[PDB]
């Protein structure tokens, strides 16, 4: 028996692992990401200010991918109107909400609150990749509220845990209060990667504060929830083997451990479930509303999302969980131009789940 | 095909070779199957390094001697030099090529050259001809003089050369405005395709991926598996058996590996050998092209890398260039004008498409 | 040593062959084509009218794919104007030419004549898949003339060899005569599959008739040129092994042999190079203008295009030939919505080759 | 995982199972590893066919007996029947389901049911519940009563059932207008996912691919490799070792194979076993979804088919549904409401997306 990826062969990359489709390799090859991603020169245990500078360069790098890459598909739907709202969060900070809805559709519609990815730490809210995703979901028949929560790293200010989760919780409660004026029949929280982290952590926090009724369901895509990217080789091998299997496929454990450091600079939240929902116990997860957890086959993060979905099921939550074959981390939303069937499948399930939760409220 | 079907197969007898490919190789008696060197990679370092300096002289002599000219070559390009500081306080020379008398922004390409990261000079006529071709097609080309691992005056094993290439790419990114660049793509062949990929992975690790708009990896030398035994080569990367001896051969490549990573402790590090990168480390890279040659022993590791990029969601396009030994379109260009034309059009066009769309 | 695809394992399909990327499988799965394609109920040696009815149903089926599939990419360029011209062909038939050029670009531009696929037998000229391809090429800076040649099968009339090649030759000579009025600096003939057949056969016919000077270069994509799809298993194994390797991956030898029958109903053209350019000898190919031959890795047709490219090189033609990794037959143009890097790569090389031939005229 | 890591692993001891999955299986004592039948597939046909009729009775008894109801089930659907003629002059019943009191065109789905193409009745409450779920979500569903290979009154080996399914799909295509369909997608699970795929390949061969707008293949049973030896199963399709015994097992599936293809001469025909389709035969198919279950021995052949579709350029999306044995979401729906909900949303939504975009 030969295990896949870099479990079975340590020099495996996008160009030699036979799980990759031609289109996935082609998408990656656009930016030179068809080779194995290199660990950066800083380690996460280095001094904070050096860590944070490397985090800043990570933002630049990933943002230039988002701003530059081809996105368009010929089937894309664009008959969407947009509006913005401002609310205040816990520190008296202004939180922008970006609202998307189908043009010329009266009457109540499923609601989705979107928390975007970037490891809770990097990437701008209002950029073309996030707008496309929100428009896709609105054109399928949703009202979509994209939250601009504070990133842990910005050029003008460090905002470690728990500022973003508080910001996302503020927005969910606001939307819940404004179901009537917004014209919503349900509220689902969705997001990918760091946004999947924030979607689950927001739900856990709402439960702690007695306002679990604000959330009708959670769709956690490719969640980034272990915080385990600096663990030694043997712990990653035995506990979350996808962190060895697919390491360096687009994203890489070294760069992720820098973001972990920016989010929790002391490390006193490492086994706190609001920071890192991989450590939620079953008694904490009891009584949550319905979940989907979707992970991607070729993502180092795959095994932590599957573990979370298995613990939900043990806790008696209605969870359906899926592994999306052939995809690197983020591929359906970032590399959608090369992968129309994968994007179509993700839109259908996120919009459909938001419609199912509203129907059965 | 090749030495899978018949162990005695060679350039004169394998029917996938064109007459022009055989003629090019016959120039230096390379139309016979290349023989293993008499030093092994598991010998002492001093003896290995001597044999690698011998190799440098051998390949450098082909580059310095061979016919290289084509009637369609374009020559109206301006050159200059910059000098930057590397990680050791070493000076790194940058050779800059641009089309004479074009104003306004142009696509940029950072070129990392071949030679197993270990041999061959940076400023030589083969490399200059390639950078002039690209610049004449409407690019600004920055060729990087990284430290090789073997030099007559010293040993520079991993990671010196990849640090030198990252330093150059981040300098060029900071000078987009004053160089006049609308994009930065990193491109190289063979050892330089290793470096282009390894520099991009190292930039991702350090938070500086936004410096690189796209990667063009040509005939990449990325497994480090040239000393593996026959059965491991046959089942994991069958081109290392199929085409072994066709211009290059595994015995001599294994010497370069030992020079690069003399302790063998980076054999499965993806920054040294990008073939071991996991799918999770390749998530979120910019667009890639991977081009490999059909009659090259390195073919199958480049394809394996391209399939894993696609599984990771990277926009990759991957091609096998028919009838070509390793390096044939840049070294044996004089014999293969259409092969050279096709590789110039793809690399220059890729750069333009990544500048257009950033 | 294990050979790939169905050489190494006879039950191989899109879902189990590890050469397929996730995106390629997803594209195929849209229409249920992620399973191995079944041989139709008619054989090519059955009676003509039964053959031709099955050919008619093949047209319906493939046309409904073209008319229905998602196509759009967010990077698509649309600033193209279109005009039409009518010329007459050899039988006094009206031949429509559909002309595409970049809006608002004065001055001479590389010309491309496009002959579309469908095995010379099926698929309409003016449909959304062909228009997209022509617009893509025009927006890259080309004048593109799409020829509506007669198909061998239509509802109202059988038109076997050599009506289409004559129609394509008429159009190439017309365009050559109208370089000045059209504003062309070069004329390249390109096409895919049956169109690649017609691009090469047109060139061979122009050479026979003394008007090889009309054509500055040929780009033959995924050519369908052996006519060998009914050959027994052993001949296909020994001579063109991709006809065993990838049979049933989107297209299938059985259905192709029906189209062969429609193109040459008697079979007296089976080893005629104008019908089936796989049988061109080296002395025939001597003196042709520069060629590209591009084949796809996962196409049953792959090995006949590679053989043709190797014979060109032996004949002293300047040929560059490429295998596009990870792709089924037609994937870059038909399944472009899922494979943006592969489409981008094909546009760049076809437009670039047309610009190179015009430059060096 | 599973019996790769520990040969004694079972539903009670493998930690990938949820409590609800184990509870569902315990109903009929299926929480123990299933045992090989005492007839082998290489025994005489008469003895094989008897053992297969025994299997029919066994599975049919589970379908006819088990709790199936969920509180959210929708029931406002109208049924009718049509009868068409097959290739042998056999009558084929079509069961038609549509949402009561909706006018105007709806997405269509042709449903081919499971049972290895050999066992299980068409009109039974498990199948009816699945077609009512889909129709209630806003589809017209046509369930096809194809000939099984085993019947108490006769043997119908390949290709009778796939001819019956093609006949139905072409009839539905010709009646789009009078059925009121905006699209035709073919969907089935297990043996019926074999048929949905094999019907599409047969339509392509006969020139009639435009009848099918898209295929949804659920937990497809497509290799026919259940009698292969352990080492061939371990290296080619490791889930046939990993999950063997989890609800279904290879010994009993090999009996169904012999019933379908009693001479063994269609073992590598793709119309019988779509896993052997080449990439060239899968070129030009309409969009696909392939869904497989994690704890199913058939998992890995479905994934292998999905990767080969993607290599052929077909728009495929492929998913592994976590924590589920073979057939769990349609047979054990009463225990697994979220798994059922997710599969209804995907199959009905896929149909709507293919009707929208045709």
């Amino acid at each position: 028996y030969t295990p896949p990826g870099r479990l079975g062969d340590e020099s495996s990359g996008p160009r030699t692992d036979p799980r990759f489709s031609p289109a996935m390799v082609e998408a990656l090859a656009t930016f030179g990401l068809d080779a194995v991603a290199a660990a950066p020169p800083v380690s996460a245990s280095d001094d904070l200010p050096t860590v944070l500078a490397a985090v800043g360069a990570s933002h630049d790098g990933f943002q230039a991918v988002y701003d530059s890459i081809a996105l368009d598909l010929p089937t894309d739907r664009d008959d969407v109107e947009t509006s913005t709202e401002t609310i205040l969060g816990v520190d008296g900070n202004e939180i922008t909400l970006h609202v998307f809805r189908p043009a010329g559709v009266e009457g109540v519609l499923p609601g989705l609150v979107y928390t975007h990815g970037g490891g809770m730490t990097i990437l701008t809210t209002d950029n073309r990749v996030h707008r496309r995703w929100c428009t896709d979901l609105a054109a399928a028949g949703s009202v979509v509220v994209m939250v601009d929560f504070r990133n842990a790293w910005t050029a003008e200010g460090h905002h470690p845990f728990p500022s973003g989760v508080e910001d996302c919780l503020a927005a969910v409660l606001w939307v819940d209060e404004h179901r009537e004026s917004l014209g919503l029949s349900g509220v689902v929280v969705q997001g990918e990667s760091g946004g999947g982290n924030l979607a689950i952590a927001t739900t856990l926090l709402a439960k702690r504060r007695g306002r679990l009724d604000a959330i009708d369901g959670v769709y956690a895509s490719i969640p980034y929830i272990s915080g385990g990217y600096a663990w030694d080789h043997e712990r990653r091998l035995t506990e979350l083997p996808s962190l060895v299997e697919n390491d360096g496929y687009f994203i890489e454990n070294g760069g992720m451990a820098l973001l972990v450091r920016a989010y929790d600079p002391t490390g006193e939240h490492a086994e706190d479930p609001i920071a890192w929902p991989y450590f939620a116990s079953e008694d904490e997860l009891r009584g949550l509303p319905p979940f989907v957890v979707a992970v991607n086959e070729l993502d180092p993060l795959r095994d932590e999302g599957i573990a979370f979905a298995r613990r939900l099921a043990r806790a008696g939550v209605d969870v359906a969980a899926r592994v999306n074959i052939g995809l690197v981390h983020g591929a359906d939303v970032i590399f959608r131009h090369w992968l129309p069937a994968a994007l179509e499948s993700t839109v259908r399930d996120v919009a459909g789940f938001a419609a199912d939760r509203a129907r059965l409220r």
